[PDB]
């Protein structure tokens, strides 16, 4: 039995892994909240999803990817020319070991953090054991 | 336990109120009612919940939809285009819940497209595990 | 029965056609086929599907893309932006299917990106319940 799912609760820009640190569900305790990161306990095939609200009022853009111990497994972008409000969300299914990494990075932009409100998500669940 | 869902939107809606996705694909358990626009847990456990409403196009700027758990946000998310472009709110979920808890998708400011049968506004979820 | 699949769009696309997804990451129960976009059922029951769909950013300014089962809408989903801004046509659908049902992606008008490695246009699914 794993499967989490977290907000982001403070703003952040640029390269960074996103800290989900607003969590709601987390059976297994395999996300870490401190750093961003699902380290796979339990091996197995996985479903991963995500939802990244870009900041508005500047910066036209901004990249959110899924990486898989530091290599994309999918890529999402938010762009609108009028500073607006937009999303970068993706959705896979990946193998893990244990020990593997999974997370959610910025490359490039900002995106919002709400205090309680859970507009940029993350979560995840094992489908299957090896 | 046989307990998954998917409904999509059937009518427009412009209010602060609970979206009654009426155009019911998928029901097993019935746990879902197109009436209330709300699910209703029966067998408590985990669950995954998601959502994609869509704005409607060329009346408006911004449109809200959040999920929520009993009348508590659990997800949020925001529609805004200042051209009056089509754009979506949508978010997942995963939560634990009890028997008798409830689950569903409030339009918090704005105008979402429903429509007869396309399914562009939807709602589904499923459950993970039995506790 | 284990039957779950990932795959990204490795190549552009446009119109109105069916949407290969080429990069396969998983693929158990080997029931979605790259070579024509579409997954077949083989074991009876109840399946989630989700999609994302990448607009071509610089090029058009409407992009639509819907979850079809057999010939049929099962969802639909667009993309718009008046600037030309990269956009994404996103839903999800939970569906029965019997041996031999076809699920795929299919573009409805305008033109999607696809790259090699990125995945930022993705098709994926897996079954809940064997019947």
């Amino acid at each position: 039995r794993v499967a989490f799912y977290a907000g982001l609760k403070n703003p952040h820009e640029g390269y960074e892994v996103l800290k989900f640190d607003d969590v709601v569900t987390n059976l297994g305790n395999n996300y870490d909240a401190a750093s961003g990161k699902f380290t796979c306990n339990i091996p197995g095939t996985y479903f991963f999803t995500y939802h990244v609200l870009m900041r508005g009022g500047d910066g036209t853009s901004m990249w959110a990817d899924l990486c898989k111990n530091g290599q994309v497994r999918a890529s999402a972008i938010a762009q609108d020319a009028d500073q607006n409000y937009d999303y970068a969300s993706n959705s896979v299914i990946l193998h893990l070991d244990a020990g593997d990494e999974v997370f959610i990075k910025l490359d490039g932009g900002k995106a919002h953090g709400g205090n309680s409100n859970k507009y940029s998500t993350f979560s995840g669940f094992i489908i299957y054991s090896d």
